[PDB]
């Protein structure tokens, strides 16, 4: 209790989608997307009438809304540019300049994509991942071909590191009564798959004390049979000169009434080093990227997170939830190394931290 007032983060509420005429059962993982804190793009049918409506985060009290039918409908992270798609009819639009971008039809249905970069949409079909640039002429590009364990999976997730030469593919499965995950990571050059029991994760790049290059680091949360576990992993070749970052894993804690309660999100600033890790039930944990140290827990939510971004200027992870409460966590700058000096008691963390000069 001492200090207990002071947190290690800060919480807001951004928009209530609610109140921006979105209808409530339209809040979900099938009809609504956040492809980065820059849009948020839902899909209605109001009547007979399907409809797609933007919301800018810039200007939200002004949302666009079209009679535009999609099966899915994803916005461009940074630009005005939308994904369309119907059936195995994929289109890019411009809507700054309200022109056709790009299409491409096809032959396998595509169960999930998403934008990988500003100019990148990840396609996954049944069989396969492929990229596929918003720019010229190109068609779709296969990646890599999907492991077995993923068979039957909902896919809920595709990341890659920055570079592009790591890719992850998350899906779960309801195995009886237990929500089981299944991670598949690519290695572009060494053309290998791997695959993980992992609910959550991403990527990030870390400079280690004493390395003059960064280290891409793979991070995954995992509520297995052994109970909850978060690793931090490096990938690839180390830099050379580069010392290897040695591997953590840390227990992922849930309260004795979550026994049900998973990893659903991740998401890992860049400035602070900090992992934030979202559960099905609303909890947030925070863990330093470095050790895996669990910095801080709470209950955020009392819906479901069930979308998430970076939140970029303040390095955070904002999201949604079912009910359209659109939230975000950061660290509170001036706050954290008092919180871990006088509620972690952890003067290392508290050193390391500052040193970094953060
Ligand atoms: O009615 C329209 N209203 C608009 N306004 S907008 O550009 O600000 C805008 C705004 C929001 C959008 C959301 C999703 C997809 C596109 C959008 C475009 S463009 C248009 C028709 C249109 C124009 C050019 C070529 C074809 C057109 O028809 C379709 C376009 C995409 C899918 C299906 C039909």
């Amino acid at each position: 209790e001492f200090m207990a007032q002071i947190l290690p983060i800060r919480f807001q509420e951004h928009l209530q989608l609610q109140n921006l005429g979105i209808n409530p059962a339209n809040i979900g993982f099938s009809t609504l997307t956040m492809e980065s804190d820059k849009f948020i793009c839902i899909r209605e049918k109001v009547g007979e009438q399907a409809q797609v409506v933007i919301i800018d985060m810039n200007d939200p009290s002004n949302p666009i809304r079209r009679p535009i039918s999609a099966d899915s409908a994803i916005m461009n992270p940074a630009s005005k540019v939308i994904a369309l798609k119907a059936g195995k009819t994929l289109q890019i639009f411009n809507i700054e300049m309200k022109s056709k971008m790009k299409a491409h039809t096809m032959t396998d249905d595509v169960t999930f994509w998403k934008w990988i970069s500003l100019n990148t949409v990840a396609l996954v079909t049944d069989n396969a991942v492929y990229h596929w640039s918003m720019e010229g002429e190109s068609q779709p590009v296969k990646m890599f071909d999907r492991h077995s364990s993923l068979a039957g999976c909902q896919i809920i997730n595709y990341r890659t590191d920055a570079k592009q030469k790591w890719l992850l593919l998350t899906g779960i499965s309801a195995q009886q009564n237990r929500v089981v995950g299944a991670m598949q990571l690519y290695s572009v050059d060494r053309k290998v798959s791997q695959p993980i029991e992992g609910h959550a994760a991403s990527f990030a790049q870390f400079k280690m004390e004493g390395n003059a290059e960064e280290s891409t680091l793979f991070c995954f949360a995992v509520r297995g049979q052994a109970g909850g576990k978060l690793h931090i992993i490096e990938v690839g070749t180390p830099p050379t000169g580069n010392q290897p970052f040695p591997k953590k894993a840390v227990d992922v804690f849930f309260p004795p009434e979550a026994q049900n309660d998973f990893p659903v999100a991740m998401q890992i600033s860049e400035k602070h080093d900090v992992v934030f890790l979202i559960t099905k039930y609303g909890y947030i944990h925070l863990y330093d990227l470095e050790t895996g140290t669990c910095i801080y827990m709470n209950r955020i939510s009392g819906e479901t997170i069930f979308v998430t971004a970076p939140h970029e200027a303040t390095a955070g992870i904002i999201g949604v939830n079912r009910k359209g409460q659109v939230l975000s966590v950061c660290v509170e700058e001036e706050n954290i190394i008092p919180y871990i000096t006088n509620v972690l008691q952890n003067p290392d963390l508290a050193l390391r931290m500052a040193v970094r000069n953060n």
